[PDB]
DNA sequence: GGCGACCCGGCGCCCGCTACGGAGTCAACTACGGGTAGGGGGTATCGGGCAACGCGGCACTGAACACCGTTGTCATGTGCCTTG
């Protein structure tokens, strides 16, 4: 996991942490486990190699109805909408070019020159109902 | 043949401290052979120089709620006037 700073132990920490979770997580919970694992590391310093991680463009960012931004990487490179379930949170990677030429047949219908699609679905498990 | 002088060796010492001069010297040779030690040449290893980047207080983000405060508001109750 290249990171644009110069490499250290403690991002290679919180990159090894992102690569055993396959969760969406969020920063405090984050260090939260982080601590837990012993590390010790500060709270603003893993907020900057998060938001380094995001800006790179290799863990997916999503925002929650609470407002909190959430984090996980994705194992395939190509964009893809994950699927996540609030009790659980299994995230699920897929993509559909459908949506793709229909957002691009709406820009083009409105003469726009460049676009940024957002599109999470969310949805009620299908084990969490049973008990 | 132990005494005896005497003889000889052999040794022992020979007041005190400061303070006060220098001086320094006569008779082989070569060949080899190694081994250490020096020199430079090159090489693995240790040490010195810079921005992010760890942190933390608080601060902003106010956003999103909460805490009283307030004049919104309502359907529903007294007091006077008209008619039984
Ligand atoms: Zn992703
Ligand atoms: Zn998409
Ligand atoms: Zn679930």
């Amino acid at each position: 996991p290249p990171v644009k700073g110069r490499a250290t132990r403690q991002r290679a920490a919180v990159s090894a942490a992102l690569q055993e979770v396959e969760e969406f997580r969020s920063a405090q919970e984050l260090h939260d486990m982080l601590k837990h694992k012993g590390d010790a590391v500060g709270l603003t310093t893993v907020y900057r190699t998060l938001q380094s991680l995001a800006d790179a463009g290799e863990v997916d960012v999503l925002r929650t109805a609470e407002g909190e931004s959430v984090y996980r990487r994705c194992s395939t490179g190509d964009h893809h909408h994950h699927l996540v379930c609030r009790a659980c949170g299994k995230a699920v990677e897929v993509e559909g070019p459908a949506v793709e030429k229909w957002a691009e047949a709406i820009a083009a219908e409105h003469g726009y020159v460049n676009v940024a699609h957002t599109v999470e679905i969310f949805g009620t498990c299908a084990d969490c109902a049973g008990a």
